[PDB]
């Protein structure tokens, strides 16, 4: 892979650039009218205009991305999350455009789209999922927390899971109600399934989990999450990196005794011009965010101004730093969503 | 504890404040006329104009910080690095006026800080000096080229425990960085174990560390000691997992190290740049995976000239070396510092360089 065309706006922007930069990956990014003041086009190394403000005209629009990449040389897109990441369209068209389409084949996309053939696929796999008048009473007689499982993919056949997360405004890692053995089982399960459908890159797969701690799957999203930095955290792997070496064509050389959950982590997200933003910082903090001091934020696309994602060796530790990083985060000008996520943090029932 | 007084100015106390906050501890800062427009001053609970721009007049004046102390209700002072963090008086005037000094105890800040004294009490404790001269002459040592400068962070409690927390070649200070290229996890050990005794022999308590020199067979030369927390501090706590700062406030309370050596691994490698001043209308620090941003800019803050030339720190990790020095790149290029000149054109030079790189 040699330069990406990055097809989204805000944070994830900003972090596909960084992820290519610490690779030795040029960068051109997608833009609309809206969003040219981004940090991401700063970043990047280069920059083109596929649409005007709306959605539809832009950033859904897959015509216009294609093309991006094509007057820029670019080699690969990157569909971030949302828009058209689980658009198996797009996968297409940008196999038939000779573009690489870093994330799963357009097929797991497709099976995984709707929640009910998903679910079906699963049960197949052999992965748990949820549990005539008189059929029905007999049925009957024989019959949550939510958590969310990362999984990755070689284009070879290896896949491992990076564990969990559990839930959208705060997500934390690990989950406070799984022990290492139910982690290493709902893993291996997703995995499997993943195995199953023949997927490739990073993905999610969503359970509920029972006060027993039963497990049941719910749905597969076929991109990269908001939520992704919280299981980096823990885990030591930068997922975005590894999303563009495996579309690369390389190995995953990482396996599963590899991967273990060292440190508890949780992030929250700041939503709704920034006159000044001064990011937290020190210890334990992560701030992925496109913010600067100076900008008028679009509103023709998301809430999202920040997020922090605050670590420590105890889950007390990690709210404790949040508390901090929450209080220093400077977001003036406009309203926040940080005050709110300050009284979550220390709800008792929290 | 209940509260401290950060008798510091700068990205330091910001640190210090981190911390405190973390540990639910309350804190007031001192500050210079020259020093209320600091982003300490916002950070921090309460704050005491301890004095007037000059030093002497203002961070050097011990009873103007005890009594600010007192007044404020805080029953410890850190005196961060600098100024008076390594004075024997300020530690034994704090004691005397019931505060605690966040930091180690009169005599074994008095020994080392002579470096004479210093390298004459570690050869006494076995810890192997530079080729010299045997106590004053100024002092004479020989000009050692070949060699190459590491330094063992030590951490230490009351009771008489103490634990090194790895090596940290402070070599290229402007650059920083953990592991060192030439420190084998055998010599990591040795050299550590040196530095546990020594400080073991001179009663010490709280951070510090020993500075070595290290030679092409490698082996090491003891040279210097700090009795304070570092700037170069943030780069273990990335490759160890440990707070320093945290555990300094601990130690103080009168707490013990609960960490055996075996639970100190250096598990990444990280690096630091400081960059320098060599009106920030805009501040934007880097940041997203790998990077951690210690500094007290802000968009709008006037950096005083007056104490240092330091504007922030910027510290990446990652698995391999090169992964940590590509991560730095892209956030020394990222960090837009404008209206004062800086360092970092020079740091993102030296990261590309070469022999910095192999």
């Amino acid at each position: 892979i040699r330069k990406v065309l990055v097809a989204n706006r805000g944070e994830i922007a900003v972090r596909i650039i960084r992820a290519c930069q610490e690779l030795g990956i040029r960068t051109v990014v997608a833009y609309s009218t809206a969003d040219r003041d981004s940090l991401a086009v700063r970043l990047a190394d280069e920059a083109v205009c596929i649409g005007p403000p709306p959605a539809a005209k832009s950033y859904l629009n897959a015509p216009a991305l294609i093309s991006a990449a094509l007057v820029s040389g670019c080699d690969a897109i990157h569909p971030g999350y949302g828009f058209l990441s689980e658009n198996p369209y797009f996968a297409e068209m940008c196999a038939d455009c000779k573009l690489t389409f870093i994330g799963p084949p357009p097929e797991p996309i497709r099976l995984m789209g709707d929640k009910a053939i998903g679910r079906e696929t699963m049960r197949k796999a052999g992965v748990p999922t949820v549990p005539s008048l008189e059929e029905a009473i007999d049925v009957a007689r024989q019959i949550v927390r939510h958590v969310e499982i990362q999984v990755l993919a070689d284009q070879y056949g290896h896949a491992i899971h990076l564990g969990e997360r559990d839930c959208k405004i705060v997500e934390e890692a690990p989950s406070p109600a799984v022990t290492p053995e139910l982690r290493e089982r709902m893993g291996a399960d997703a995995v499997r399934g993943i195995k199953s459908i023949g997927y490739v890159n990073a993905g999610t797969l969503e359970f509920l989990l029972d006060q027993d701690g039963n497990y049941y799957f719910i749905e597969m999203n076929t991109r990269i999450q908001v939520e992704h930095p919280v299981t980096e955290q823990v885990t030591g792997i930068d997922l975005v990196r590894w999303q563009l070496l495996i579309a690369s064509g390389e190995r995953l050389t990482l396996r599963q005794e590899d991967i273990k959950i060292t440190r508890h982590a949780i992030e929250c997200r700041i939503n709704a011009e920034v006159e000044f933003y001064l990011p937290p910082g020190g210890p334990g903090v992560r701030v992925d965010s496109h913010l600067y001091s100076g900008y008028t934020p679009p509103g023709t696309y998301d809430s999202l101004l920040a997020k922090i994602i605050t670590f420590g060796d105890t889950r007390d530790e990690a709210l404790n730093r949040m508390r901090r990083a929450l209080n220093e985060c400077v977001i003036t000008g406009i309203k926040t969503t940080i005050p709110f996520q300050l009284a979550l943090i220390d709800d008792p029932e929290f």
